[PDB]
């Protein structure tokens, strides 16, 4: 007798970074209901995104193979004496995932370089799953300490291993790269050099002597750090 409707909010992700969104399934699921999450018109989820029941949470790390909107349904189902999930309600939202984050968590002037520090790592971001994705954002805190949400996770694209641009570098753990290569990378600054930028010791020492691999799960190839012109 009178269901309720329960609408949620459209959302917005970003090649490279971190997606959460808390999920009503109180509103949602009158007690003793089961609730699904998935791709509108799909059983499973878009390859980016994954749904944690307990929390509530709706989390994923987009590729540029992602570009584009996503429609989610949120739908609840009874289960009857049988076995059978007779559907009592679905709730849409789309995600609309944008192409570029621009190297700003979300910033420096106009025109003025972006100071990037990237870590390379031996690893195929298409070959993880988007919870792995995230830890290994999340994994990377310690070193960076920059939070989850403000981190970039990207491809290697071409097969470059390197910056030549980069002002500041230095090695990993890695002696072979097998994998097409990731990029793990934030923001230290605007317009910075090798005078202004942070101690970055904590990211050097523990690259090269593999305690940061050992951490995140990867091989590092290196570290650079570059001012990138800003878009």
């Amino acid at each position: 007798a009178v269901p309720t409707v329960v609408g949620i909010p459209d959302g917005t992700a970003v090649v490279g970074r971190s997606f959460r969104v808390s999920i009503p399934t109180d509103l949602i699921a009158s007690s003793g209901e089961i609730i699904k999450v998935s791709a509108a018109g799909k059983e499973a989820l878009p390859s980016w995104l994954h749904w944690n029941p307990h929390s509530h949470i709706l989390e994923g790390l987009p590729l540029d193979t992602d570009k584009g909107v996503h429609y989610i349904s949120v739908s609840a189902a009874r289960l009857g004496a049988n076995g059978s999930h007779v559907p009592q309600t679905s709730s849409v939202f789309s995600i609309e995932v944008y192409p570029e984050d621009h190297n700003e968590p979300q910033a420096c002037a106009a025109d003025e370089p972006v100071t990037v520090l990237t870590v390379i790592l031996d690893a195929d971001l298409t070959k993880m799953t988007p919870k792995q994705r995230i830890d290994l954002l999340n994994r990377m805190q310690s070193f960076s300490e920059v939070e989850l949400h403000n981190m970039k996770l990207v491809p290697v694209v071409n097969n470059r291993l390197f910056d030549m641009s980069a002002f500041m570098a230095g090695p990993g753990n890695a002696k072979k790269v097998v994998e097409n290569g990731a990029l793990l990378s934030w923001k230290l600054g605007c317009s910075l050099n090798q005078n202004s930028v942070p101690d970055i010791r904590g990211v050097e020492t523990p690259a090269r002597e593999g305690a940061m691999s050992a951490q995140l799960g990867y091989p590092v190839v290196g570290w650079h750090i570059a001012n990138k012109k800003p878009t």
